[PDB]
């Protein structure tokens, strides 16, 4: 069946980005089959000029995508392939519609897309954090990412020179490590402070790296920015994994507001300053806060 899935994917035509709706910040994957998410992923690499600029063979990219998808656990309610897929779609949208693409190099864009898709590989559920803060989980996710990138027939970075390769792996590693909320909390102050004093400069290597980390977090948490009906469903999945280990929702509203205020709002507000075109993420996050708050006050 696996080889059958690869055949089907490899031979299928890839619809335009417009048709796949991957340029929209409000994108949802609920109506898509796994095969369709694989197609959207190919379009992301294609439209970001990655397939061309790095000479990726169609057969290899397809196999790599399927290996990545296969290495997420479907039995985990939220931290699964759909989450990684959505994180990558948000990166694509931020780069295109958010106009962030022009602010980065091709290697950085290549690393960001790969990281987004690979950032939660082999996640076993928040409650099943069984071992055998240096973000131990993120290190495992990266290890899985590297293993797949080095698997025979899955080497989508074979077209890069060794120097490009080492640079890309480093960015990929930092990007995945950045998805550790402890690191976000630890580094956001500097980012907020720089934007505050209007001293933010992407030309500065340290600030460029800091920005890449913040962007990863923004895409990682982007479910919190989706249209209300979508966000409710995503929150339902997170709740399932967190509680149902896969009162009740009488506390979810307040916790959602707590999460939005403590982690999300500031980040999307900062992102909008760096690029006004990313406003929809902030707008969606604000609309969901209002909705959750109304419920928290008992509707
Ligand atoms: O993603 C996270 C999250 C990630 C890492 C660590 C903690 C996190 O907490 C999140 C919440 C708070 C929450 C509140 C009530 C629940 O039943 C479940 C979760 N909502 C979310 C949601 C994320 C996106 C839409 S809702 C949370
Ligand atoms: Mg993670
Ligand atoms: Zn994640």
């Amino acid at each position: 069946e696996e080889t059958r899935e690869l055949q089907s994917l490899a031979a299928a035509v890839v619809p335009s980005a417009q048709t796949l709706k991957i340029t929209d910040f409000s994108f949802s994957d609920f109506e898509l089959s796994d095969l369709e998410t694989a197609l959207c992923t190919i379009r992301m690499f294609t439209d970001l000029n990655l397939v061309q600029n790095f000479q990726m063979k169609h057969e290899v990219l397809c196999r790599w995508i399927l290996s990545v998808k296969k290495n997420y656990r479907k039995n985990v309610a939220y931290h699964n392939w759909r989450h990684a897929f959505n994180t990558a779609q948000c990166m694509f949208a931020a780069l295109k519609a958010g106009k962030i693409q022009n602010k980065l190099t091709d290697l950085e864009i290549l690393a960001l897309l790969i990281a987004a898709l690979s950032h939660d590989l082999d996640h076993r559920g928040v409650n099943n954090s069984y071992i055998q803060c240096h973000s131990i989980m993120e290190h495992h996710h990266f290890d899985q990412c590297l293993m797949i990138l080095n698997s025979p027939g899955n080497q989508i970075l074979s077209g890069l020179s060794i120097e490009e390769y080492k640079t890309t792996l480093k960015i990929i590693k930092q990007a995945i490590l950045a998805t550790d909320l402890a690191l976000y909390i630890k580094r956001r102050g500097e980012f907020f402070e720089l934007i505050r004093k209007n001293q933010f400069n992407l030309e500065d290597p340290h600030q460029k790296e800091l920005f890449l980390a913040m962007l990863m977090t923004a895409c990682d948490l982007s479910a919190i920015t989706k249209p209300w009906p979508i966000q409710q469903r995503i929150a339902e999945l997170v709740a399932t994994e967190f509680f149902d280990q896969g009162e009740k929702k009488n506390k979810i509203p307040s916790m959602q507001v707590g999460f939005i205020d403590a982690i999300c709002l500031q980040l999307y507000e900062a992102l909008t300053h760096v690029s006004e075109d990313c406003f929809p993420l902030l707008d969606g996050c604000r609309k969901n806060r209002q909705k959750w708050q109304a419920l928290a006050e008992q509707q």
